[PDB]
């Protein structure tokens, strides 16, 4: 419970700051940073970002180039984020005034479809991206990751035809694993899909949905 304890303590601070916290998990390159870049275009969607990578400030810089307050966590070798890692980034974002102006604090986890599924970060929602080029068979291959999802995003949905990707396969696999979890088709080329997902998040904050998932 060491991480579990720390996650619970971070959740105290999230609520204190009036933040709805999202934890995005996927394979490397599923489209997380691009999605956040596109979400920044919705003025009614106010958020700051904690970025998890092994090295470089490449994702954080892309986001800051778009006007999003973002801070990079460099894990060095760790394949995942842990609750204790969030604290440092949280404190900086607080001191910078980023938290005061945000309705959402968004955690972009280390690219990894396995290990981040085992670490509670105190998030209200844990959302998993599965990109079309990865294959429509991945849900059952990484069941523990997809079972922690409060929502699944099929990203790069513009690529469905060229990859002969079967949305039905993902739907049916998720039906077995976690039927309550909604599935979203998303493309960076489809503003309407971004808008739909944004409104979904807004409503979730409204309800104050808080995942009870055990990691
Ligand atoms: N075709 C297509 N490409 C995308 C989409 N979203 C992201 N990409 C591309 O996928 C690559 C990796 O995206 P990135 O945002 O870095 O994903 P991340 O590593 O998970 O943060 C980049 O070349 C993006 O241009 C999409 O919806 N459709
Ligand atoms: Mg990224
Ligand atoms: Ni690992």
């Amino acid at each position: 419970s060491k991480n579990d304890i720390k996650a619970a303590e971070m959740k105290e601070r999230y609520l204190k700051e009036g933040l709805y916290v999202l934890n995005f998990m996927s394979s490397p390159g599923s489209g997380k940073t691009t999605m956040l870049e596109n979400l920044a275009d919705f003025k009614d969607f106010k958020f700051c970002v904690v970025e998890g990578d092994l090295q470089t400030n490449r994702d954080a810089d892309r986001l800051r180039k778009k006007g999003v307050s973002a801070h990079q966590i460099t894990t060095g070798e760790a394949c995942h984020l842990e609750a204790s890692m969030i604290e440092g980034a949280f404190d900086l974002l607080k001191d910078e005034g980023a938290l005061e102006k945000s309705d959402f604090l968004i955690i972009e986890n280390v690219g990894n479809l396995v290990c981040p599924s085992s670490y509670n970060l105190g998030a209200a929602m844990n959302i998993v991206l599965l990109s079309v080029p990865e294959g429509d068979d991945k849900v059952l291959k990484y069941p523990t990751m997809f079972m922690c999802a409060d929502a699944v995003i099929i990203s790069k949905a513009d690529m469905v035809e060229v990859f002969n990707f079967r949305v039905s396969q993902v739907k049916e696999d998720m039906q077995k694993l976690k039927p309550e979890a909604p599935i979203f088709l998303m493309s960076s080329k489809d503003p309407k899909s971004l808008e739909d997902f944004k409104n979904f998040l807004l409503e979730k904050k409204r309800e104050n949905y808080q995942s009870t998932h055990s990691f």
